[PDB]
């Protein structure tokens, strides 16, 4: 049963660190994956509490989706990345989940990494196999959204693991032109070392 905001006794265990109860919950065959209003799991409810216990208690559970889909198509992994939590970026990674699955603008979580400069993060998917020069719907990798937002130190990890600096967006800018635009001059610089 769900609440105003769409979310079960689940979400709310997850919600409110609740380790015990999702045990109980998960053991009387409570459903893993019930979207509340915004499409979130309790897995998603999970990493955006930073809540650890039930976040493992989850990712344990066979039938728990990894890769469930927000209604923007955000997925636990991308939120882990994009809100630099510890550790479960790289545990959901541990447990097999898609590291090159997109959202619903086609951002995987190391197109997200390079925007929020998440550079740990960034690091641990690449070294689990991310496609480092993946586009996006509007043609951008994540060196170009690093480049965009000012991401220096993920823009230079990208780089060190030969990231294609030449993909073009889908209005032909190169990363070193979308810098020069926003005046991310440090990364024009780096660029065009």
């Amino acid at each position: 049963q769900t609440d105003r905001t769409g979310e079960t006794a689940l979400h709310l265990a997850a919600r409110y660190s609740r380790s015990d109860a999702a045990k109980r919950l998960l053991e009387a065959s409570a459903d893993a994956n019930i979207q509340d209003n915004m499409g979130r799991t309790p897995l998603h409810a999970a990493v955006s509490a930073d809540a650890q216990g039930v976040f493992q208690i989850l990712i344990r559970n066979r039938a728990t989706d990894l890769d469930a889909r927000m209604h923007d198509g955000t997925t636990p992994l991308i939120l882990a990345a994009r809100l630099a939590v510890e550790g479960m970026l790289e545990d959901l990674i541990n447990s097999h989940a898609d590291v090159n699955a997109v959202d619903d603008l086609g951002k995987s979580a190391l197109h997200w990494a390079a925007a929020v400069n998440n550079v740990d993060a960034a690091v641990v998917l690449l070294k689990n196999g991310a496609n480092k020069d993946m586009q996006n719907n509007r043609e951008e990798t994540p060196l170009f959204l690093a480049a965009r937002e000012g991401s220096y130190e993920t823009a230079k990890v990208l780089l060190d693991h030969f990231a294609n600096r030449d993909i073009t967006d889908h209005m032909d800018r190169l990363p070193r032109d979308i810098a020069q635009e926003r005046m991310h001059h440090d990364i024009v610089r780096l660029l065009d070392l």
